[PDB]
């Protein structure tokens, strides 16, 4: 109950909302049913419409209208956009050459360039070339500013995680916007689009930006918009906040564009129909820019120009039912649509079964458009699991599809040809960013980079102290001309012992065997030197990596390649081996195919043993250093250390040799030398982040041999490919990957083929930045490079997408 029988005279978009039962006169009043009864009549005015007309130039102050054209306009900061130009001879900002802003040109009083986000729902990145011929504002802040060709948002491509993303830096997992729609269990309450309980603080983690000013003491523009209030009032009430005092004045505004997003759902992204809008869209932006240049902030400003996400083609006919796969269908609710959420109808149903309903979807129908998954099977770079609000099972679904449960949701629910929610690194799904003003560069084009990174840069922008948060800080300095923050590599908190030879072979019965007694001071001064680390230069090209934890580590050279073997784990952390364009694949020869051997340099008791991997019947091992790209027959006897072993099941050693096999070297020949960094990852309770030895759920049984989740291998090489790996004097290009570590393949629909028909499919599937490995192994990577640490992290944050162009 609001008493709303106070009035907004002199209080229209008043910035401090007000306590109940006095009645509201903020932009969301309308959004609570809370506005004082005069809210329209004194706030929200049409008379007139929004441009100025010759002949109402110098008009008498009629405070009726919408805006005005009256001589005071300029200084009541209320104006219509078009004032100056119909009236004064002035150009709009779109006809004006741009120039270079060096430095912030700002009216007196302002301590800080502003800033504004100007954000657009649903903009898919390729409408900046598209669209280009009808949105010339647009074109201007793009080509004129720093621009990405696209920026990549978060899982789900939803609007709410997306928004909420920009807003915190965090993923959706961390902030708790999972989805447009929620159920948690803890509350047992659910998050609907429609609806009250979406406004209750207890959804929203985090610390989004807003806050963060507020805490530190730069004020904020009362950031969003009750639905009904036109794009034109909304614009002209940041201009009129940009007039108040300069201590009341925000230094941070946001615009938020329902557009292009709600015309992309009824006609598809690319529709006839969706000309208009990008029009419209670029009508408002120049309303903007016209409305800074009247009041000289035109090259004070910094404008972010960025989506939440882009569209897709989807019609109701491309939808799976779960009613053709599960015979149970009334027991499950289904969260629907472009993802799929399960979980049980009811709690009291322990007849409930989650590894059947997943049978039952796993490779059902030849071209079966959506693929089940447990949440923490999903990939890692999804970040989608550690939330009580993501659902146990999940539903990946193909792009131009839906997923619903039974055929009377959809035809009881063709209305609609665009949506938007899969996998975030489909083409479709990108969006855009533009940023134009002193802070950023000038005419400087960027690389794609992931919306959690913004935050951050809007935080240097407002010389904000970031919350903690997904970004990684510095990785887009490159995007600024000043502001950028300096960041320092971690100190690297555990230091290697590096071990000599310290143990006779009798010493250990592991139960390890090889046929390696075959038995010259030419050749054996020689492998000292490479038990020493004299080709540490060739597998090392970046430095050792950092271990930033408490743990007990040796360093161990070898011809081919040099790991960090943890004694915790009885296992590398890391493997790093360079093979060039020139090297050469060979064979496991025959008497070494279970050669097992004891490492004189590392105790029994912090060995693996073989015995373990005999009596358990459903694991096996491979190796980090693949002995198929052994140097020399000699070198390769490096290759079968127990300290090189690492368990692996049937299942996976399919996928891994292949990549050992076949995968490295190819790389090799196209990237001009490859270096290798491979290991394992622990995450049993997916959080992204790296497991203690107490977190561990499985062993090799009857051991102390834990069972990694994951395998990673970082794959550098030198940018400009015509520069071998070994010998690269500029910039680098990576590609990583985490593969989960799975006792079956199915995954992989079509694993029951050779490796050539599946296994580089679901490698790509487990893309992943150099940062998720970070994350998930408290290592610290190109620590020693001659590259600036800021163009380092840039390359950490690097997803390989594996799509085409945009
Ligand atoms: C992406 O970036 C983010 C941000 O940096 C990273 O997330 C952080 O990770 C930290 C490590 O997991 C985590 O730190 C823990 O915080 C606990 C207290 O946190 C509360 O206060 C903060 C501060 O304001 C607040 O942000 C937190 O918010 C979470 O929970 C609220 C309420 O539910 C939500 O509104 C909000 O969305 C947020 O949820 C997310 O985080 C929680 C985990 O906190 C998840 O469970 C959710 O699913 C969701 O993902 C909190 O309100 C603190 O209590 C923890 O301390 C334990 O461990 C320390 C180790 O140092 C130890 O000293 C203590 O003994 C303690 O143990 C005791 O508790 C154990 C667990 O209850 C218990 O088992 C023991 O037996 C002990 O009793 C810990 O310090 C930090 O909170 C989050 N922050 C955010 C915002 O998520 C994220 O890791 C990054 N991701 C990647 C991949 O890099
Ligand atoms: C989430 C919110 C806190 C937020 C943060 C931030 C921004 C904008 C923000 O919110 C903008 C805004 O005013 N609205 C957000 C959108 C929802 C979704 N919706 C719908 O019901 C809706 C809209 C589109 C949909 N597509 N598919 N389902 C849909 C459902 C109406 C509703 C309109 C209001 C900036 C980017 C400026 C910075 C950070
Ligand atoms: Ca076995
Ligand atoms: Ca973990
Ligand atoms: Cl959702
Ligand atoms: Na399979
Ligand atoms: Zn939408």
């Amino acid at each position: 109950w609001t008493a709303t029988s106070g009035s907004c005279k002199g209080r229209c978009f008043e910035l401090q909302e007000v306590g109940p039962p006095d009645c509201r006169c903020d932009n969301l009043c309308k959004s609570y049913s809370s506005c004082c009864h005069d809210f329209d009549e004194l706030c929200l005015k049409t008379a007139r419409g929004w441009e100025c007309t010759k002949d109402r130039c110098g008009e008498v102050r009629n405070e009726e209208n919408a805006c005005h054209c009256s001589e005071d306009c300029l200084s009541r900061g209320d104006c219509c956009t078009n004032y100056q130009v119909v009236c004064k001879g002035e150009s709009h900002w779109v006809d004006d050459d741009c120039e270079e802003i060096k430095v912030p040109e700002c009216p007196a009083g302002f301590v800080r360039p502003p800033l504004i986000i100007f954000s657009v729902d649903g903009f898919r990145a390729s409408y900046m070339k598209k669209g280009s011929k009808v949105m010339p504002n647009i074109e201007k802040l793009r080509s004129c500013g720093t621009h990405a060709p696209y920026m990549r948002p978060v899982y789900p491509t939803k609007t709410f995680p997306n928004l909420y993303t920009l807003a915190t830096g965090l993923y959706p997992e961390s902030h708790g916007i999972v989805g447009n729609s929620m159920y948690d269990p803890v509350f047992d309450a659910s998050f609907h689009l429609r609806g009250r309980e979406k406004f209750n603080h207890r959804w929203w983690g985090g610390q989004p930006l807003w806050i963060t000013a507020t805490k530190q003491g730069v004020r904020a523009g009362t950031f969003f918009w009750s639905v009904s209030i036109p794009h034109e009032r909304r614009i002209l009430t940041i201009l009129q906040w940009l007039s108040l005092p300069d201590n009341e004045r925000p230094s941070v505004y946001a615009f938020y564009s329902e557009q292009p997003d709600f015309s992309g759902h009824k006609y598809g992204p690319f529709g006839p129909e969706m000309t208009n809008p990008l029009r419209e869209i670029d009508k408002t932006v120049g309303q903007l820019m016209d409305g800074l240049k009247q009041l000289r902030l035109h090259r004070c400003v910094n404008v972010i120009f960025v989506g939440d996400h882009g569209m897709e083609d989807v019609t109701c006919d491309r939808t799976e039912f779960l009613s053709n796969y599960l015979t149970n269908v009334d027991d499950i609710t289904l969260v629907p649509g472009t993802l799929g959420r399960i979980r049980a109808k009811s709690i009291n149903n322990s007849k409930y079964d989650p590894k059947t309903i997943i049978a039952a979807l796993t490779c059902k129908k030849p071209d079966q458009h959506f693929k089940p998954y447990m949440k923490q099977h999903l990939p890692k770079r999804l970040h989608y699991a550690n939330n009580r609000r993501i659902e146990d099972i999940h539903l990946l679904v193909d792009r131009r599809w839906h997923v619903a449960r039974k055929p009377l949701d959809v035809y009881k629910k063709c209305f609609f040809q665009g949506d938007h929610g899969f996998d975030n690194k489909v083409n479709s799904m990108q969006t855009v960013f533009v940023g134009y003003g002193p802070t950023f560069k000038y005419r400087t084009k960027v690389p794609p980079f992931e919306n959690i990174e913004l935050y951050n840069v809007m935080c240097d922008l407002l010389g904000l102290k970031p919350a903690p948060n997904n970004g990684t800080h510095g990785s887009l300095n490159h995007l600024l001309r000043t502001n950028t923050f300096r960041p320092t590599m971690p100190d690297e908190v555990s230091r290697p012992n590096y071990p000599g030879i310290m143990y006779l072979q009798s010493e250990f019965d592991l139960g390890c065997t090889c046929d390696d007694k075959v038995e010259n001071k030419l050749e054996e001064l020689n492998k000292r030197l490479h038990t020493k680390g004299s080709t540490k230069e060739r597998h090392l090209l970046y430095g050792r990596p950092a271990v930033l934890y408490r743990t007990s580590y040796d360093i161990l050279y070898h011809t081919d390649f040099e790991s960090g073997y943890s004694e915790i784990f009885l296992m590398p952390l890391w493997t790093s081996y360079t093979i060039s364009k020139q090297a050469e694949v060979s064979s496991i020869p025959e008497h070494l195919t279970n050669c097992v051997r004891p490492d004189v340099r590392v105790s029994p008791g912090f060995s693996q043993n073989c015995l373990a991997y005999k009596n358990d019947k459903q694991m096996s091992y491979g190796f980090l250093f693949p002995p198929y790209l052994s140097s020399s027959p000699e070198a390769k006897y490096d290759a079968f250390l127990v300290t090189n072993m690492v368990p692996m099941y049937p299942a996976f050693k399919r996928v891994w040799a292949y990549f050992q096999r076949v995968l490295v070297k190819k790389y090799a020949s196209e990237r001009n030398g490859v270096n290798v960094i491979s290991g394992p990852i622990f995450d049993y309770n997916y959080d992204g982040l790296r497991d203690t030895e107490d977190e561990i759920k499985q062993y090799v049984e009857g051991s102390s041999i834990p069972v990694p989740t994951h395998y990673y291998s970082i794959i550098t090489s030198c940018l400009d490919f015509t520069q071998p790996a070994d010998k690269c004097d500029g910039p680098l290009s990576v590609s990583s990957f985490i593969l989960p570590h799975r006792p079956d393949n199915d995954e992989s629909c079509n694993s029951s083929e050779d490796e050539s028909k599946w296994v580089e499919e679901l490698m790509k599937m487990h893309t992943a930045r150099v940062r998720d490995i970070e994350h998930l192994t408290g290592l610290d990577f190109y620590r020693k490079t001659s590259r600036s640490y800021s163009e380092i992290l840039t390359l950490k944050t690097y997803l390989h997408t594996y799509e085409s162009e945009i």
